[PDB]
């Protein structure tokens, strides 16, 4: 009918004489939103003849409706409500001012890297596809740690893993300096180009021009980290050679002073920079957030620092908060800022792979150093965020890469990583048969589903585009079938 | 204001009591039906001629009626052709009556690596014209009849892959290999050719997803596949070691059966009954033929297409919608077009019979050669009469004729007669700019035809109505394709898509 997806009419009609009410709807995951207007409730003409209204409040997560009338601005009714999808609510108010919200209809219902590496793809390949519209499938609208938002770092933990495991190999092999530089600026520049080319533009609409070509974007931003570790690394590199040895943090030195001293540099930037026209260390989402006196202030130092180097046009013009807080600006995840919190993580995976490498021989030790990294890791999100993703000094973002979002994230995938090594290397009880397709072929298959996107095997007309079950089987097979093509793929040894 | 290849008519109409009606037709028609173009008024008074502004076409020729609107009388015509941007001005007066047209403003419009050079260079002159050309009208495909350039792209890479199939299957055969594995292996290779088209190149996913309803089934790699299978098939069952017309006695089965399929087709197009359409008929419907048949494109192939298919599952805007006016929908790769595709690929398979029964003795091929291409000429002279639409037969792309197969299959013997001496006996020039696609086909069609609106191959135009910009981005796209073609080569990718 007229209800969209994820939507439920709410049939509102007012026994009362003498009041206009003005129904006000609020989304309860928001953190400061302004009341947006929904409908206007006239009064009714006669006794006994109460006037109805048609609202669509949306049905994603909890809702607020605030009552009070135009012409005295004086409370009537402020209820909190969990909507159902597809459902039929009528609020009732009468006086006795008492509101009950009937409900008129029910709504309706090594080897461990590689593998590792296929989750991260497979997840991300999901959540790119739309997941099945669900909320929980979806990149959270600013704070919050969606399905979605756990794809992208655990890929870029996996990449500073192989980057040094790769590094240690070929410098092992024998292989000169100047050839690895030569190589690793070129897969840079490529993942770099591929990015701004195929991946980030959609040509759709039409061909690509410069004034409105996005310049930021995923591959982009993974190429930059790739290039800034691997030069790292290749710099300051030393050959590998325990009880409490803690030789893989004393000699890679050089490299944590500089991840330090670019972690300081994020912080102060992000936190001190003075942003023209809103206040200084800024984390709010704009819009309506933050009772709504912050219009266009979206990212704080970073999005100003990213609107002032690339230019308003050429970031992301639907970003992640403009289907909840209504940001009329335009912000790019992938910003400039936010590199820097992606090399420490990309950095953090160099360290995971450091120590996979040095205790080679003792599982026990790997272990420990993995679970310690984790606990450490976990202790410095939980002081950071607060245990809560709106409060705290610093919150879990995935819109701007905070610091605690960096952190969260390399203790989940530390924790994955202590699980996924015994099972899948030490014991050997489970390959990753189903996943690791993928861990052979990354770049391969995230080009070729972005893009194939549109495809059949991957897209077809549905019955109903305003169902949620529909849209996950498609979803499902289409991963299922991207799954199928990396192993066919890794069947011929095609890298 | 204006579009491209359109001239501005401007019609001055100095009469009184006269209504005054134009009718434009393009000088290519055999049998158009005049459209209305413009309906001038009669002027109000003396010395204040009544004006009105038509644009005319320019691709090829104009020819103007001037009829009264009431008594139906006809009062001046011209055939003049127009320029690309003019500002013609005609004017009409009673002296009888004579019209003079005026020009206001002047127009502005001034292994053996010979089989892969033919095939790189068919495949590049493919990639030119399927991304437009510049939207030239001699680059992109006939109207209904006639011969432009865009149309001999495919029936060389159809000769010259049928002459690959039967070189590979020869060189497998005589190094040793079982009957049953090359079968399905072919088998394998045109069911991916004709997947890969259905669902990869014939729709168009940027107007939306997928749908049954609305799969056009018929189309160029389907075709592909489906000659492939049939004449690697016949080929590989008919297969005697190599050892004078000895080229033809050791195939005459083979050539008995596509003599069977052309007398096939020929009994199919110019007998089988149609309802609601003459039989035998050719012309491409709408307003041709002096508009007696409309949804009659095509006749019999078209019939049996839609008969077999449907209307839902075909090509929607055919070749002839452009000039002819035609509504119905008919696919150029259609049903009876694979009989003659077939004839064509098995005309290949014998042109590398005859490249490779002779390889020794070089006179022998070229010989060979000369007297395929004379006598294909000469059944093409007889058959089309020498024009685009008289004859019998007249070449025609969209049905795939008879006389298309024998004249492009001239054409590509010639030039494998220019070809061969050049890049094997003499070796002057060994294809350098040409042979990467010969190399990588498949792959480069595909991935031109999945890229067709990426930047590098297709960028917003400063003027989009100017022939300069979009021969410039056409040429600009198909070098590229040359370039990734090479670099595919060196990397020693090849035929595996
Ligand atoms: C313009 O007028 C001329 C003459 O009146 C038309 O020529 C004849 O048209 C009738 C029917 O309209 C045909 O039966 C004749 O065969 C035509 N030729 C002759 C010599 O009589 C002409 O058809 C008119 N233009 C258009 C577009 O109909
Ligand atoms: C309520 O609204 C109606 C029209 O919607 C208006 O005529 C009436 O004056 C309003 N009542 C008050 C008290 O403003
Ligand atoms: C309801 O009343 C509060 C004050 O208690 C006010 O801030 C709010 O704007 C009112 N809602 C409206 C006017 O929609
Ligand atoms: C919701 O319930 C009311 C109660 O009768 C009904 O009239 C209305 O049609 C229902 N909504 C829909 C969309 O059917
Ligand atoms: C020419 O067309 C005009 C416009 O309707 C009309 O008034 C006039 O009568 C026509 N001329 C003749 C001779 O009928
Ligand atoms: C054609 O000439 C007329 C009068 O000379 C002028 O008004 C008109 O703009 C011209 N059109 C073009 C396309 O030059």
């Amino acid at each position: 009918a007229e209800l969209k997806m994820d939507q439920a009419l709410l049939l509102i009609h007012n026994e009362l004489l003498w009041t206009n009410l003005t129904v006000y709807w609020k989304s309860e995951c928001c953190y400061h939103c302004l009341f947006q207007v929904l409908v206007n409730v006239p009064q009714s003409p006669k006794a006994g003849k109460p006037s109805a209204a048609a609202a669509s409040v949306s049905t994603q997560h909890g809702s607020i409706l605030q009552l009070n009338d135009t012409l005295e601005e004086k409370e009537v009714c402020r209820l909190e409500y969990r909507f159902g999808e597809f459902g039929n609510y009528s609020l009732l108010v009468k006086n006795i001012i008492a509101c009950d919200l009937a409900v008129n209809e029910d709504p309706v219902d090594l080897r461990s890297v590689d593998t590792f590496r296929g989750i991260a793809l497979i997840l991300m390949v999901f959540v790119n596809y739309g997941g099945g519209k669900y909320w929980y499938f979806k990149h959270a609208s600013w704070n919050g740690l969606t399905v979605a938002d756990l794809v992208f770092p655990w890929f870029v933990f996996i990449m500073g893993s192989s980057i040094f495991l790769s590094m240690t190999s070929i410098l092992q092999r024998g292989c000169s300096k100047f050839r690895l530089l030569g190589k690793i600026a070129w897969r840079s520049f490529l993942l770099i180009c591929i990015g701004i080319i195929i991946v980030n533009p959609n040509y759709c609409l039409g061909p690509l021009s410069w004034d409105k070509v996005r310049i930021p974007g995923v591959l982009q931003r993974l190429g930059v980290t790739y290039f800034v570790v691997a030069v790292l690394e290749l710099l300051f590199a030393k050959p590998v050679p325990s009880c409490l040895s803690l030789r893989d943090i004393t000699s890679s030195w050089p490299q944590w002073l500089l991840i330090l001293v670019l972690e300081g540099l994020w912080l102060g930037l992000t936190f001190l920079l003075p942003v023209p026209g809103c206040p200084t260390g800024y984390l709010g989402p704009g819009g309506i957030g933050d009772f709504g006196k912050y219009p266009n202030c979206t990212g704080g130092a970073a999005g100003y620092i990213d609107r002032l180097l690339l230019g308003d046009d050429h970031l992301y013009q639907h970003p992640s908060s403009a289907v909840l807080y209504h940001t009329e600006v335009a912000y790019d995840p992938e910003g400039i800022l936010g590199t820097i919190n992606s090399i420490v993580m990309a950095f953090l995976g160099v360290q995971a792979g450091k120590i996979l490498l040095y205790y080679k021989a003792r599982t026990k030790d790997i272990l420990i150093r993995f679970t310690a990294w984790c606990c450490i890791l976990g202790l410095i999100s939980v002081a950071l965020t607060k245990v809560s993703e709106n409060e705290g000094f610093i919150p879990v973002n995935k819109n701007l890469w905070s610091l605690s979002y960096v952190t969260t994230l390399s203790s989940f995938a530390f924790f994955i990583l202590l699980v996924l090594y015994p099972v899948v290397d030490v014991k050997g009880l489970w390959t990753g048969t189903p996943f690791f397709y993928p861990g052979m072929n990354s770049i391969l298959v995230y080009v070729g589903h972005e893009v194939f996107e549109n495809y059949f095997p991957f897209q077809w007309k549905l019955k109903d585009n305003q169902s949620h079950k529909e849209h996950l089987t498609q979803n499902i097979v289409a991963t299922a079938l991207w799954v199928l093509i990396a192993y066919i793929l890794y069947r011929k040894k095609i890298f």
